[PDB]
C-alpha cells in the first residue's frame, strides 16, 4: 500500500504545516501537524476542556463506530517550546492520503496549553519520530508509520515541504518526479528516539564550504533551523545590521535586507536554502526588525534541522531495519 497527502502552511510565514487526516467511522477529518520530532498522535476532542478550544476541529469518539477506549491509558507531552497537552486514549481507524491503519492509538486531549488553544489552524499532532518516544502509559503505543510500515510497498515516508506553498507527505514510495539529481543517504542514530544524523558542514552565501560535523535531528515539527552558535554567528555576520536580541529571543535583522543563502552538507552532497527562506517577518506587527530563520541551538542540547532546512529538500525517512535519511535537491 501507499498514501499521499498534501501538506499546507498554516500562515504566510510557513510557521507550521497541516495535513488532513481521517479518523473514525464515519470519517472525521482533522488537520494535523506531522512532527518527525515526536511520537504521539493526539487531537483536540469532545473531551478537551471547553475554554481551551478556540476554533479547532474536534474528534468526537462517541460518534465513531470503530472507536474503542484504551482502558487505563493516559498520555502527557511537553514540547521544546514550553507547550503541553495531555489526556486519555482511544484506538480507531486512521487514514492519511488513502493509507489506512486500523487500531491506531488516537490520544484525545483533555487539556492543552495556551499556545495550542491560540492556534485555531492545528487540530493536533501526528508524530513520526521513533515509537520509543511515545508518552502513553502504562502501555506505550506505536506511531502511525510504525503501524503502517509492514503494509507499505517500501518502509519509507517522504517529506516535500513547500516554501510559501503546499507540499506533500508520501508513505510507502519515493516519487522520482519530485526531486532533481540523486538522493544522498546518511546514517541515523535512533538512540534519542529522533531521526538524528550528522551534517558534513555548511556554507554562507557564495562563501567557501566549511567541513565540520554537525549532529542534529530532521524535525518537520520545528519551524526554524537551530545550529551551533559559531555557525549562526558566521551566517548573521553577513547581514548588515543583524544582531542577537535577548529581548526578542534570537537573531533579528533589518526587514530591508536581502538575506544570503545557507548551504548544508549531506555526505558529499549540498542542500542550498535560499535567503528568502530565512525571513520570518516583523518581530511584532509593523516593525522594521525581522526575525531570523537560523537561530542558535545553544542551550537546547541538540541541533534541529527544522522546516527552514527541510523545505529546501526532498527528504526520505527510511524506516528499513537500519533506518537512514535521504536528502535530494528539488
Ligand atoms: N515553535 C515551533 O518550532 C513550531 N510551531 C508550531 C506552531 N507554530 C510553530
Ligand atoms: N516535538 C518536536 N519536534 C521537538 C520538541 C522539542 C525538541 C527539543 F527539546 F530539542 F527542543 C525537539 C523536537
Amino acid at each position: 500500500s501507499t498514501g499521499s497527502a498534501t501538506t499546507t502552511p498554516i500562515d504566510s510565514l510557513d510557521d507550521a504545516y497541516i495535513t488532513p487526516v481521517q479518523i473514525g467511522t464515519p470519517a472525521q477529518t482533522l488537520n494535523l501537524d506531522f512532527d518527525t520530532g515526536s511520537s504521539d498522535l493526539w487531537v483536540f476532542s469532545s473531551e478537551t476542556t471547553a475554554s481551551e478550544v478556540d476554533g479547532q476541529t474536534i474528534y468526537t469518539p462517541s460518534k465513531s463506530t470503530t472507536a474503542k477506549l484504551l482502558s487505563g491509558a493516559t498520555w502527557s507531552i511537553s514540547y521544546g517550546d514550553g507547550s503541553s497537552s495531555s489526556g486519555d486514549v482511544y484506538t480507531d481507524t486512521v487514514s492519511v492520503g488513502g493509507l489506512t491503519v486500523t487500531g491506531q492509538a488516537v490520544e484525545s486531549a483533555k487539556k492543552v496549553s495556551s499556545s495550542f488553544t491560540e492556534d485555531s489552524t492545528i487540530d493536533g499532532l501526528l508524530g513520526l519520530a521513533f515509537s520509543t518516544l511515545n508518552t502513553v502509559s502504562p502501555t506505550q503505543q506505536k506511531t502511525f508509520f510504525d503501524n503502517a510500515k509492514a503494509s507499505l510497498d517500501s518502509p519509507v515516508f517522504t517529506a516535500d515541504l513547500g516554501y510559501h506553498a503546499p507540499g506533500t507527505y508520501n508513505f510507502g514510495f519515493i516519487d522520482t518526479t519530485a526531486y532533481t539529481g540523486s538522493i544522498t543517504y546518511t546514517a541515523v542514530s535512533t538512540k534519542q528516539g529522533f531521526w538524528e544524523w550528522t551534517s558534513t558542514g555548511y556554507a554562507v552565501g557564495s562563501g567557501t564550504f566549511k567541513s565540520t560535523s554537525i549532529d542534529g535531528i530532521a524535525d518537520t515539527g520545528t519551524t526554524l533551523l537551530y545550529l551551533p552558535a559559531t555557525v549562526v554567528s558566521a551566517y548573521w555576520a553577513q547581514v548588515s545590521g543583524a544582531k542577537s536580541s535577548s529581548s526578542v529571543g534570537g537573531y533579528v535583522f533589518p526587514c530591508s535586507a536581502t538575506l544570503p543563502s545557507f548551504t548544508f552538507g549531506v555526505g558529499s552532497a549540498r542542500i542550498v536554502i535560499p535567503g528568502d527562506y530565512i525571513d520570518f517577518g516583523p518581530i511584532s506587527t509593523g516593525s522594521s526588525s525581522c526575525f531570523g530563520g537560523i537561530q542558535s541551538s545553544a542551550g537546547i542540547g541538540i541541533n534541529i534541522f527544522g522546516d527552514v532546512a527541510l523545505k529546501a529538500a526532498f527528504v526520505v525517512f527510511n524506516g528499513a531495519t537500519t533506518p537512514t535519511l535521504g536528502f535530494a535537491s528539488k
